[PDB]
DNA sequence: TTCCAGAACATGTTCTGGA
DNA sequence: TTCCAGAACATGTTCTGGA
C-alpha cells in the first residue's frame, strides 16, 4: 500500500521496492542521467508526497537506503 | 497577481495575454503548437481547477481560448 | 489472470535575456 | 526595480509487450 520512499500510494513493486510511480520514474533517471545531487538542507529532508520535489539528493538516498536496484 | 483565470490556482503573471499560474502557461503552449486530437471524453463540461485540471486537457484547453489566451499576446 | 519496465504520453518549475 | 517567453530543467501517468 504506502509507497517506501514517500509513503504516496504504491503501484506495485518497482526495481525491489514498494513504490508509486513518480519515485519509479525518479529513480530510473536519478540512476541513468541524474539531476542535480547533493543537498543543501543536508541530508535531513522529509520525503513525502508533498516536500519530495523539495530535494532531489535526499530523495535518491532514500531510493538507495530503500534498496531500489536496477541490477 | 491573484487566480489563475484557467484553473484558479495562484496566478504567477499575465501568460499571453491572462493571467494564469505556470502549469497553465506552459499547458497553452504545448495545446496551441502540439499535434494533439483534444476531445472531452464527457459531457465537454468539466470542472477545471487545481486538483482536477488534469482530469481533462480538451476543457481545459477550451478554458484557456475561452478566457482569450492567445501566443500573439504578452 | 496478474504482473512490471520502459516507452510513450502528459505535466509542472526554474532561470533570465532584453526589454 | 520589475516583468514575461521560452529554453532548460524537472516531474508524473498511461499503456502493454512479454512474460
Ligand atoms: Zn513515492
Ligand atoms: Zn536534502
Ligand atoms: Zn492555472
Ligand atoms: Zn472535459
Amino acid at each position: 500500500r504506502p509507497c517506501l520512499v514517500c509513503s504516496d500510494e504504491a503501484s506495485g513493486c518497482h526495481y525491489g521496492v514498494l513504490t508509486c510511480e513518480g519515485c519509479k520514474a525518479f529513480f530510473k533517471r536519478a540512476v541513468e542521467g541524474q539531476h542535480n545531487y547533493l543537498c543543501k538542507y543536508e541530508g535531513k529532508c522529509i520525503i513525502d508526497k508533498i516536500r519530495r520535489k523539495n530535494c532531489p539528493a535526499c530523495r535518491y538516498r532514500k531510493c538507495l537506503q530503500a534498496g531500489m536496484n536496477l541490477e
